[PDB]
């Protein structure tokens, strides 16, 4: 119907709609000055003042174009071809449109034509696709920069398993994207994800809470949802009689009337606000306009009517106007375009203070991809007291500040907002303002996952979710190697302390205590008292010293044989060497056999003899050096041990044994020597030995005693092979108590009536 010119040499266009939602008979709706009037102004007198202060260009005036613009995109489409006319003097740009839908159609046509564009409340949920729209900007930032925002609030507070609730519309579902993008970057699970609004009822606003009341493995109700749908939230949360932590978007609006009604759902709740910055200028020039005199801008007859009780007998100053974020960003905005043609006047027309022929045919075809992007021209023009700039990068991109704020339970009055911080930039908040978070009273509730693991845990566990990380305790013959795993380190090796380490099964000897007063520690070296002594009685009762040992040997071998049985049965306690195992072959095999095989011998000479020194001696010498060699070759071939490991599941090792398999190596030394002892009680049916008495008593009660000792043995020495500790006394006895009972028998009759 009309357009609100503003003289002007050159000219920017507008959309600050007048009119809001229509009908049936209605072209378009009621008039609204938050959209309108309080916008309108905005550019009006951004232009004047601009065209006042010298940084436009001081010849050149901006007149204005604004469109007869409605709330709707269809009608902005309509009208927004008039500024395709007016440049088949033309448009050089066009600041406006309130709702994306309204950016969008206009730009969709004014971009094929190359005249640029200022938007504002729109959101990237449509306006992403730079390839077309880098045309274009918003003043206002895109909404989903504070999902970005909600995700930085939850890691910082350590929430990593969170509930996502968005709005039912594209507002909803650009958070929704945004937020799981960031907060996947973050670290951060999100334990649920839906959409919400006025449309599905309180039932379904109870349902969502149950939802996730009812799973509360999450505590945080994170909201990219508009005003009412917020309320309805947090009206379902009191009728459960029940809240959530809640991380609020700009739908929030720092307002406690999207919360108090309802103020027990809220407390400690955070929200992100589109920062806001005034221009005490527009407020005061705005304010103090009165249009009933002034005649720049004819449609506040219209927003009159409701305004004032009429007509003109009130004046514009009487009734107050809202000094809003849309505000500083129109004036901005404006601002901004119009140092864009500053620094345009300069390119087109570096001459003079008034237009050229140049800039005549639209300038838009280098503002567009230029002039216009390039913009924050280090706050030019005096915008908000920040002065930082107008907006940065442009890059479709709005300012991009937001301010922090809680709702705080001051029950003297109503649950309230206060300012905790601000993100922008990053996040930086007073956590004590944060009753949530806040020092000696922040529960932090729930809302990540029970990650750590002990620190003997590890297998790693996704129990369905892989999101909670659990771990399993690792089996102790492992060692932790990475967090999620165990490394074998082999069995005899247990996770030592250190963790990612091994205790190795360790080797040792004495594990016998006073029970054991009679065990291998105490008959191993005393067992030699009855017996070594010996051969010092031997020396003052030899008799015959003038035969050497070649021949002399003949009646001692028995009894080097015996003091051997000790001195192995010693060494095998106290040498923790392979001497043990080669001694338990070696040595022992001849101290055992000599205490039968002796005997032997001596009874079949007495077998044939009843009823020459040197070589009765070699003979009996050369008998047991013919079992030495076999154990030489042996202990050559198979080299002698220490340790004996096995069993390592569980088993203590020894360092004095040998590491083989030992049965047979020992065992058929043993069995040659058990032969031998009862072949002489075979040979023994000729009883008669004469020699200082009859010896056939004395080789009789030796023999049969000692053919019992040696066979008492053998049913464990060669069979307990599943034992680890027997062994030990089956040995020490029965080789030194073989050992003992043949002198105290053989020689004890002589020995004792001289030594006497
Ligand atoms: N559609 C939105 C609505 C956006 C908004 C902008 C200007 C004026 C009112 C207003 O309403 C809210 C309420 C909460 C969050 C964002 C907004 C848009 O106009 O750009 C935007 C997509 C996001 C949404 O759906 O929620």
């Amino acid at each position: 119907k009309k357009v609100l010119t503003l003289e002007g040499d050159l000219v920017l266009g507008g959309l600050f709609p007048v009119h809001q939602k229509g009908g049936p008979a209605e072209d378009c709706g009621p008039v609204n000055e938050h959209r309108g009037i309080q916008r309108l102004e905005a550019m009006l007198f951004a232009l004047d003042r601009i065209n006042r202060d010298p940084h436009l260009l001081p010849g050149v005036r901006l007149g204005a174009h604004i469109l007869d613009s409605c709330s709707k995109d269809t009608h902005a489409l309509e009208q927004a071809l008039d500024f395709v006319r007016a440049s088949l003097t033309a448009i050089t740009g066009v600041i406006g449109g309130s709702y994306s839908d309204v950016s969008i159609q206009v730009a969709n046509l004014l971009r094929l034509f190359q005249i640029p564009q200022i938007s504002y409340a729109s959101t990237s949920a449509k306006l992403s696709d730079k390839s077309r729209y880098d045309y274009f900007a918003r003043t206002v930032p895109p909404d989903f920069f504070q999902a970005k925002a909600m995700a930085e609030i939850l890691r910082f507070f350590n929430w990593t398993y969170v509930s996502t609730v968005a709005s039912e519309g594209d507002y909803g579902e650009t958070g929704i994207e945004a937020f799981e993008l960031e907060a996947r970057a973050r670290n951060i699970c999100v334990a649920t994800s839906e959409k919400v609004g006025r449309a599905m009822s309180r039932a379904a606003f109870e349902g969502v809470v149950r939802a996730l009341l009812q799973k509360p493995s999450a505590r945080v109700a994170v909201l990219f949802t508009r005003s009412e749908d917020a309320r309805e939230l947090l009206a379902a949360s009191q009728r459960l009689n029940a809240s959530f932590t809640w991380v609020a978007s700009d739908g929030w609006g720092a307002l406690e009337s999207v919360v108090a009604g309802s103020e027990g759902a809220a407390e400690g709740a955070i929200t992100i606000e589109l920062a806001s910055y005034p221009i005490s200028d527009f407020a005061s020039y705005f304010q103090s306009l009165d249009p009933w005199n002034n005649s720049r801008n004819p449609w506040f007859r219209e927003f009159w009517e409701q305004r004032f009780r009429c007509c003109a007998a009130h004046s514009l100053r009487a009734v107050p106007f809202e000094q809003e974020s849309k505000i500083m960003f129109v004036v901005n905005a404006v601002y901004a375009m119009a140092h864009a043609l500053h620094n345009m006047h300069r390119a087109l027309c570096p001459n003079t203070t008034r237009l050229c022929d140049a800039m005549r045919p639209v300038n838009g075809r280098r503002l567009y991809k230029d002039f216009v992007l390039n913009v924050k021209f280090d706050a030019p023009f005096r915008p908000a007291d920040t002065h930082n700039e107008v907006r940065f990068d442009r890059f479709g991109d709005g300012i991009g500040r937001y301010n922090i704020f809680t709702y705080l339970r001051a029950g003297s009055g109503r649950y309230r907002y206060q300012k905790v911080g601000y993100w922008a930039e990053g996040l930086t908040l007073d956590t004590s303002l944060i009753p949530w978070a806040s020092p000696s009273a922040g529960p932090l509730p729930a809302s990540r996952c029970s990650e750590p693991c002990l620190q003997n845990e590890v297998k790693s566990v996704q129990p369905g979710e892989v999101c909670c990380w659990l771990c399993i305790p690792c089996q102790p013959y492992e060692y932790r190697l990475d967090e999620f795993t165990c490394a074998d380190c082999g069995l005899g090796y247990w996770p030592n302390a250190s963790l990612t380490g091994c205790f190795e099964l360790p080797q040792e000897y004495i594990r016998w205590g006073d029970a054991w007063a009679v065990g291998p520690v105490t008959i191993a070296c005393l067992g030699a008292l009855a017996t070594l002594f010996v051969l010092g009685v031997f020396v003052r009762h030899n008799a015959t010293p003038v035969v050497k040992a070649s021949g002399r040997e003949l009646c001692y071998i028995l009894l080097g044989g015996v003091f051997l049985c000790y001195c192995m049965t010693f060494i095998f306690i106290a040498k923790p060497s392979t001497a043990v195992c080669t001694l338990r072959r070696l040595g022992l095999g001849t101290a055992f056999s000599v205490c039968y095989s002796a005997l032997l011998t001596k009874t079949n000479r007495i077998a044939r003899i009843f009823g020459s020194p040197a070589s009765q001696v070699a003979i009996c010498l050369a008998l047991i050096s013919g079992q030495l060699l076999i154990v030489v070759a042996w202990l050559v071939v198979e080299a002698p041990g220490t340790g004996k490991e096995t069993a390592p599941e569980r088993r203590e090792v020894v360092t004095l044994r040998c590491n083989h398999r030992d049965a047979s190596m020992l065992g058929s030394l043993a069995y040659n020597v058990l032969l031998i002892a009862l072949c002489t009680l075979y040979a023994f049916k000729t009883r008669k030995c004469p020699e200082n008495f009859n010896e056939a008593k004395f080789i009789g009660f030796t023999m049969y005693t000692t053919c019992i000792i040696w066979l008492a043995f053998l049913p464990i020495f060669y069979v307990t092979s599943s034992d680890y500790r027997v062994q030990t006394t089956t040995m020490c006895v029965s080789v030194s108590l073989s050992g003992s009972v043949v002198l105290g028998c053989l020689f004890a009759p002589k020995l004792h009536i001289i030594l006497f």
